[PDB]
């Protein structure tokens, strides 16, 4: 069945693929789509803590000139989550 | 403020959490802990396609006798999801 997990895994696909898909190579997406993708679907408004200033900094790096795939995006809301949920770095 | 992408990564976080709080250091958790996590979390059975079984064994061969971290674990569910969730490939 689509368990908790796969239900979740299917929303951070489908986010994903709402903005890779306009990419044609739809696996990966870049810079662009990604400032999109946290400042449209996380409707914060109120930057919280650093995590997410950290993310839209960082991500002018990380892309600087190349499209992420799939797991460097999650990798970009794992890092969020672990950033303002301090409690999941230990 | 709590956004389907924000709900989403709460649940990856509350899964994780779910088993990861025992070991105290809930950063971390290992091989045991992960085949529990996707056998009772992803309530499957029916396996739908390889990526289920190759992390099951995959787990074995990246542990060995090592823990992985939050953004491992979830490289797990992203690799099963990229393996299962085909449309990540093409």
């Amino acid at each position: 069945m689509a368990s908790p997990l796969d239900q979740a895994i299917g929303l951070l696909i489908g986010i994903f693929h709402k903005y890779s898909g306009k990419e044609g190579d739809k696996h990966t997406l870049s810079k662009k789509e990604l400032k999109e993708l946290i400042q449209k679907e996380l409707t914060i408004g109120s930057k919280l803590q650093d995590a997410e200033i950290v993310k839209l900094m960082d991500d002018l790096d990380r892309n600087k000139d190349q499209e992420v795939n799939f797991q460097e995006y999650i990798t970009f809301l794992g890092a969020l989550a672990m950033i303002y949920n301090e409690a999941l770095k230990g």
